[PDB]
């Protein structure tokens, strides 16, 4: 939670690799994540990510950030109004790229990025249509690169924001991100209206549990490393150092 863009800031831990492979199949896959909130248990269908009762939002981030590559997730969405089946890349300046399924929406999936926390418009956001997300699991993956973000599938693209659209690349994701995947009532009673509406209606938790599942995580890094600093307040991908 420390700005690179306001302070100077402790280095990023790096992924000292070009590949990271987790089948959460094992309870071994946990390693190189922190169950940030909640609980996440290992079942035979992965990670579990279960919206049971307010206030319920497990969570797992990797302990490494990557610097431009990919992140695949192999995701079932979970079911129910307003539970929301988060996917976020994130930086420690906010700069951002996600996947978002509604438990209600039986048909679409949400695209998403944000530059340095700025949530000013919302041309960041297009819905593209998936198959029963909440039903069955897709590959979820996006291409990170310093001309273009582009979002897929099951190998489909189905969306691309190039370093121009993104404000002229004032606003494209370009500081080293780390992997966040939850689960979380956006239909919260205690959440905005706005959210409410978003998320597809309030969430009934008795009605739950709403479980999403993530069986599989691959993270190619395109610039592998021990850990990256800002060296100064420009947010620039061209301010990252590492050795």
């Amino acid at each position: 939670k420390c700005n690179p863009l306001e302070k100077t800031c402790p280095p990023n831990k790096g992924l000292a690799a070009s590949t990271y492979t987790a089948d959460f199949t094992s309870a071994s896959a946990l390693d190189q994540w922190e169950v940030t909130a909640g609980k996440v248990p290992v079942g035979p269908q992965g990670a579990e990510f279960t919206v049971a009762k307010q206030g319920d939002a497990p969570t797992i981030d990797t302990d490494f950030y990557f610097f431009f590559g990919k992140a695949e997730v192999v995701m079932k969405a979970a079911p129910g109004t307003g539970v929301v089946s988060s996917i976020v890349l994130e930086s420690d300046d906010l700069d951002e790229v996600d996947w978002e399924v509604l438990g209600g929406d039986t048909t679409q999936v949400q695209t998403n990025y944000f530059g340095k926390g700025d949530t000013t418009t919302y041309d960041r956001g297009t819905y593209v249509p998936v198959a029963t997300p909440q039903e069955t699991f897709h590959t979820y993956t996006i291409d990170w690169t310093k001309d273009a973000v582009t979002w897929s599938i099951d190998g489909a693209v189905v969306r691309t924001l190039t370093y121009n659209d993104a404000k002229g690349g004032t606003r494209f994701p370009q500081t080293p991100m780390r992997l966040r995947l939850g689960s979380w009532a956006g239909g919260d009673p205690s959440n905005p209206k706005g959210t409410i509406e978003w998320a597809g209606g309030l969430t009934d938790y008795s009605a739950g549990p709403y479980t999403m599942y993530v069986k599989s995580v691959r993270i190619e890094n395109a610039n592998p490393a021990e850990s990256y600093t800002y060296s100064d307040n420009s947010g620039s991908w061209q301010s990252i150092k590492f050795d």
